[PDB]
């Protein structure tokens, strides 16, 4: 049995610049402030992806990962928590559609749910031992998708409906009182052994993952580990292991705490890489590093710089269709298959992870209930072909997040070659950016290139109708907002 182990190491709310590893053309101030030596170690042994995309919010990205569908299709287009409860902020002008706020599942029977065959279920069915560690956030509370075991994971460390965490601190029981009562729906479950200890949640998850990997080695099976950090999500607890030195770099209390979440996430990566090396698994293990959306840039309560700049040189952040919200740090290591110290700037979307992971696992034939929108990036990894040649990428956010900002709320977009069109459902406004010429999306070229705006509007409208995508409605009329090619 020559099949590789696979680790998908997913960070929460980590931006393109939330690392010491430069994904841009030079080092930023952020690359010089943050410390991720194990990300640099991973890049030295693998391939960096400098144009990797997600959706701008946890739920659409993670539902796209586990089902291999574009967010416009699965309609989980804002964050989930409570059953049958839209998290959208009310708007004066527009109503959000009746979107899939219960999330995803593998089974029929529940309203407002997208049903899809899990790639993790296919891995398990093929004989992989499957481990979930950390943030799940696939289904609302009291829906079958809330439980990682529903997805085909045999082991669950700390995964549930919630896409946040009540506390990073062992001394606060990760959000339980002294009686063990949860302080909120975000309380982190299954870490009772660490309650009352000076163990940061990132460290506890790593220690539990390593226990599960020691078990995995005894089982005589290839393993799949989804190492899904709760870091670096708010609230910004400080990790006292790392905090003092960021204050000496002149960072604010919040920004120094943020840096400590990054460094602890990087220590977790390093601890798993160390385990692979010591256990003799490193030569037959794939590591995929990814983040689920851009760095938080729209909440002055948590972030201290000029708002909407926390992913500079990218514009905006979490919740935005601008690069700051959707462009993610991504690395793939696969010893003897992927060239070490390589870079790939060809674009891809999170749903592409689904067929790629099954291909890595040698699963050449599989049945799914849903169409798979993902396209394998195996040819990018092997440097053989660009599977995204002439490919359009699509985003749909007919929703209202908790914050306003540049490229946030009630919009959809298409990326094709150098060009990105963003359409605002409420106003009919169209922004056109040349991403390589203008990576900060500061120069709207829509008036200068009406033929490009027309071509991309048709592509965007056609795609959204093809996948039965949703749009907001105008409160005044009850009529849906026009598709971009109806303008
Ligand atoms: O899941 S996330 O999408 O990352 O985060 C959700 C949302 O945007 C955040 O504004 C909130 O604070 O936490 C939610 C947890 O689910
Ligand atoms: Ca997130």
């Amino acid at each position: 049995d020559k099949r590789p182990n696979i680790i998908l190491f997913m960070v929460d709310d980590m931006g393109w610049q939330d690392t010491s590893l430069p994904f841009w053309t030079q080092k930023t101030d952020y690359n010089k402030l943050y410390e991720t030596p194990n990300m640099e170690r991973l890049a030295k042994q693998g391939m960096m992806f400098t144009q990797a995309y997600a959706s701008s919010i946890s739920s659409p990205t993670r539902c796209s990962l586990i089902t291999g569908t574009n967010a416009a299709r699965h309609r989980v287009t804002n964050w989930t928590l409570q059953k049958n409860t839209k998290t959208d902020r009310k708007d004066k002008v527009l109503d959000v559609p009746d979107w899939n706020y219960n999330g995803v599942s593998q089974v029929p029977g529940t309203n407002n749910t997208f049903v899809g065959t899990s790639f993790v279920q296919l891995l398990k069915d093929s004989g992989y031992h499957t481990i979930h560690c950390g943030k799940a956030h696939f289904g609302a509370i009291d829906t079958p998708g809330e439980d990682p075991h529903h997805w085909g994971f045999e082991v669950n460390i700390a995964g549930h409906a919630a896409g946040g965490l009540a506390s990073y601190l062992g001394e606060e029981n990760y959000g339980h009182n002294k009686d063990g009562k949860p302080i909120s729906l975000m309380a982190v479950p299954g870490l009772e052994k660490y309650w009352g200890t000076e163990t940061f949640v990132t460290e506890a998850l790593t220690l539990e993952a390593i226990k599960a990997l020691n078990k995995a080695k005894k089982y005589n099976q290839p393993f799949y580990l989804y190492m899904s950090q709760y870091a670096i999500h708010v609230p910004l607890d400080k990790d006292k292991r790392f905090y003092d030195k960021y204050k000496k770099k002149g960072m604010t209390d919040h920004e120094a705490a943020y840096a400590t979440l990054i460094e602890g996430m990087d220590k977790s990566l390093g601890d798993l890489m160390d385990w692979l090396e010591k256990s003799g698994e490193a030569d037959n293990t794939i590591i995929i590093f990814m983040s689920d959306n851009g760095g938080l840039a729209a909440e002055s309560y948590w972030r201290d710089g000029k708002l909407h700049t926390q992913n500079h040189p990218l514009n905006s952040g979490k919740g935005s269709t601008y690069e700051g919200g959707i462009r993610e740090p991504m690395i793939v290591s696969w010893p003897g298959v992927v060239a070490p110290g390589s870079k790939c700037n060809d674009y891809l979307l999170i749903e592409d992870f689904y067929p790629t992971i099954l291909e890595m696992a040698g699963i050449k034939k599989y049945k799914t209930v849903q169409p798979i929108d993902g396209i394998s990036f195996m040819p990018l990894l092997k440097q053989t072909r660009n599977p995204s040649k002439g490919r359009s990428l699509f985003w749909n956010m007919p929703n209202n997040w908790g914050n306003d900002g540049p490229g946030i709320n009630f919009n959809c977009a298409v990326r094709k070659g150098d060009w990105k069109l963003i359409y605002y459902y409420g106003t009919g406004k169209k922004e056109l950016f040349n991403i390589p010429d203008d990576i900060g999306e500061s120069n709207d070229l829509s008036a200068q290139h009406p033929d490009i705006v027309k071509r991309l509007s048709k592509e965007l409208g056609t795609y959204l109708r093809k996948v039965d995508a949703q749009r907001p409605t105008v409160k005044a009329t009850g009529k849906p907002c026009p598709w971009p090619d109806e303008i």
